[PDB]
């Protein structure tokens, strides 16, 4: 009865899958850990709700994951592997490889003090390769929901990660969903109602990486106006050439007589561009909250490269925003 399937720990499906537990949920449905008695391995089964909206999203998810599996390249291994799909008890079921917990849960283990710059660089290098892969012309996939919860550790002690959840993804040129991106990771072009391309995922990556190192969201907007005000505190008023073409410019900004833009009044924020990323990362002051002072792997030089790469990912202009190939060449990654 209704959308959400009946899940009893210890039960068995198709004399194959042995349901140990429920390992997650979201608007799409639920994920169960089950033992596949046939080829003797644990799997994560994403159970889709029996509503058209979610069936339709999952069907796109299946097409895009099946498209990625056609390519011979080591880079595709930064995306969760879809083993097979089938219908069961009137529900689409997507069988995935079993991974470990997400990057939010990793931050929770550190009590939101953040992981080391050295771990941040390993995640960044994997996320940038994953994005390079999604930008292969034949794929041109925009994930449109990058956040710490959709990045999973393969293994609880190792650094290897994968991206999951292509339910709200599309290909370059498509406009399907009214609202896209999780609010904290939502690019300015999407807030402004402007056309979006693969650059929106790079914006999200920049936000994710700062949060992974400091332990808190860079831009924790409670609504769209608060999101845009929080981005403006750090990066200043967006360029006139963007605001002149943006359908939703007047939701956040006013054009003055002289033709310069500034913020609408609210009905309290630090002045535009004064909440410097240099101070949020603590480049010269021992890292976030001073907690990495002395500690190896946390030099002013290491922090300067990190800061510089992040600001290239958080460029307001999606045409000049850094692209995955060029991000992988950044001195931040130099071996
Ligand atoms: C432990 C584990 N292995 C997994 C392997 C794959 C997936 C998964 C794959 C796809 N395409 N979409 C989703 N929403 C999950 N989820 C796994 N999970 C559960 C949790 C940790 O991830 C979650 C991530 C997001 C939501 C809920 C759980
Ligand atoms: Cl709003």
């Amino acid at each position: 009865r209704g959308s959400h399937m009946i899940v009893k720990n210890g039960e068995k499906w198709m004399d194959r899958y042995e349901i140990d537990s429920l390992i997650g949920k979201g608007s799409f449905g639920q994920v169960v850990k089950a033992y596949d008695r046939v080829e003797q391995e644990w799997v994560a089964i994403k159970i889709i709700k029996n509503k058209k909206a979610f069936l339709n999203q999952a069907q796109i998810e299946v097409r895009l994951l099946e498209l990625m599996n056609k390519h011979d390249t080591e880079m595709k291994y930064y995306i969760v592997h879809l083993k097979r799909h089938f219908m069961f008890r009137n529900h689409l079921c997507l069988v995935f490889e079993m991974l470990s917990y997400n990057l939010y849960d990793l931050l929770r283990n550190t009590n939101f003090r953040g992981v080391s710059l050295n771990l941040t660089r390993k995640f960044a290098q994997q996320m940038c390769t994953a994005l390079l892969f999604l930008a292969t012309p034949e794929l041109s996939i925009i994930h449109c929901d990058l956040k710490p919860e959709n990045i999973l550790l393969c293994n609880p002690k190792r650094s290897a990660i994968k991206i999951v959840d292509f339910g709200s993804s599309c290909q370059l040129g498509q406009r399907i969903y009214q609202y896209i991106q999780s609010r904290f990771y939502r690019s300015p072009e999407v807030l402004l109602g402007m056309p979006y391309d693969l650059a929106i995922d790079m914006w999200s990556l920049g936000c994710i990486l700062v949060e992974m190192h400091t332990g808190e969201p860079l831009f924790s907007g409670a609504n769209e106006v608060d999101q845009m005000n929080k981005i403006v505190e750090v990066l200043g008023i967006p360029p006139a050439h963007i605001l002149d073409q943006a359908p939703k410019a007047r939701k956040f900004f006013e054009k003055l007589p002289d033709g310069t833009w500034n913020l609408k009044k609210t009905k309290e924020y630090k002045p535009p561009g004064t909440r410097k990323l240099h101070n949020i990362l603590g480049v010269e002051t021992g890292g976030p909250g001073g907690r990495r002072a002395g500690e190896s792997g946390h030099t002013v030089a290491d922090y300067l490269k990190f800061k510089d790469l992040i600001l290239r990912m958080l460029d307001y202009d999606p045409k000049t925003r850094i692209q995955p190939y060029y991000a992988l060449q950044h001195s931040f990654f130099k071996k």
